[PDB]
């Protein structure tokens, strides 16, 4: 697991679950383009992205759908999804968390970067 | 002013109003002696809690009552208060903005320093 | 003025000064298009991008270059930038405070919607 | 593990390793007495502190000693420490995670509680 995403609810103080994610990376017409996706589990985690063979140097975008997540709660929300973009590089062997906390009008996000 | 607090609540995505803050500083028997307090305003700002002759060197807490705004709302969140420790003026005298970000259970602070 | 974006250093306790930010919204064939641009000013402020005439009710991204920030102060950041993507304006108009506060790995945006 | 500390480093984008966590339970006299303490491992997180039978409905103190950490690596902090104060409650089975995500002049923190 060369990379992974998880993601918390501040409002109810708990994972945030069943929240859509997708992953892209940028290609050299500079277009964003799929590359996997999936929905957080009850820990509010996502695993099996992508293997360490398929994920490499490049520049790629995680989008994390806050919006369907807080609609489903019954709270009025302000941005429409929670983007990450970052350049992953090979330094040595590397693990990437990334994870975002919610709340309907802010969320902040942080890079784990292991091994 | 030396001091001012700013606290902005995120769910709803305003400052956060009428919200009690209380300032203490440590004596040299190192107890807590009661400095300064006040209520946050309109713009969720707390502005003249002390003067450029009263703020000296020491360690100082402001304590944020959280726990009472969240109540007001009708939520019951997870934290009693958020509490800011910090050394100020140690290298002569500064200006300090402490802002506070309130979710029902989380908190953030930052402080700006200038001057 | 109707958009107000403020950057922060967490890092330094400081604004963010000097950071280029970059505002688009997306148009009816589902592109983004340029709507405004400027740098953040000595308290980290950006004032003036738009008016209320030309701040219609949209899709809008905010994109702060915070990359170009971090490596003019010699590190080396995670994130490419930070993008805020939200809908403005569609319960009639509204003034909108854009905050983000900024770490090497890390960042949090909140919103502050008033009026 | 009824309650689990984890602690997490903005600025390197790492788990905050050997970080000194002490824990106290609010008295009826009202001062704050001893209860547990340790320090982060290298995954930056905090187990064994409690047991189910010792850790009853009661006011806690969770204080993070941010300034050694940021000490040891050469950065000027702002923050004495990171406090974080709650009411501990039962209704069904809780597992308490007390997260902080730190900065040399801001922090967050966040309760996920589960089961
Ligand atoms: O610090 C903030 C924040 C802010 C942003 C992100 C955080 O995590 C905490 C506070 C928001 O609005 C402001 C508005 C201000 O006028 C001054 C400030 O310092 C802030
Ligand atoms: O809370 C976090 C955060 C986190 C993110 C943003 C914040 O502002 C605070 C904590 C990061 O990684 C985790 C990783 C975990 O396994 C559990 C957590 O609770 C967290």
């Amino acid at each position: 697991c060369p990379l992974m995403v998880k993601v918390l609810d501040a409002v109810r103080g708990s994972p945030a679950i069943n929240v859509a994610v997708h992953v892209f990376r940028k290609a050299a017409d500079d277009t964003w383009e799929p590359f996997a996706s999936g929905k957080t589990s009850e820990s509010g985690e996502l695993h099996g992205l992508t293997t360490e063979e398929e994920f490499v140097e490049g520049i790629y975008k995680v989008e994390i759908d806050t919006k369907s997540y807080w609609k489903a709660l019954g709270i009025s929300p302000f941005h429409e999804h929670a983007e990450v973009v970052f350049t992953a590089n090979d330094s040595g062997p590397r693990r990437y968390t990334i994870a975002a906390l919610l709340s309907p009008y802010s969320y902040s996000t942080t890079a784990v970067v292991t091994n």
